[PDB]
């Protein structure tokens, strides 16, 4: 379906991965590390074995590209 | 080091040139409607696009608050 779907899982004794499916119907992966460390994965459209790009920023990176993304 | 350059796309919006640690580069678009549009690029060259993503203002708070969390 077609709205914003977020799904999240813990990683035991890692951290948080959340899956998210955007209204557009772009697919990304973000994890987020107990130490601080984000990860983001963006994956192919409608292949969900083909990675697009992936970067991985610390905490206060993560925090300062948040408050651009959102405001 | 981290390094933002913001620049204002007259009547259109914001556009925030961004660059890493990792020195890794993106482009964030952030228009006065609200859609934001992000584009990643090839560290080393600037014309390969290695992906883009188009979200709303709503969409666009949501993963923010995921990222900054």
């Amino acid at each position: 379906g077609s709205g914003l779907n977020i799904k999240e899982n813990d990683l035991p004794g890692i951290g948080k991965k959340f899956e998210i499916e955007t209204r557009s119907h772009e697919k990304m992966t973000i994890i987020i590390h107990d130490d601080g460390r984000r990860e983001i994965y963006r994956f192919n459209d409608r292949d969900p074995d083909e990675l697009l790009s992936n970067i991985s920023l610390d905490d206060s990176e993560a925090r300062q590209i948040a408050a651009i993304l959102g405001g």
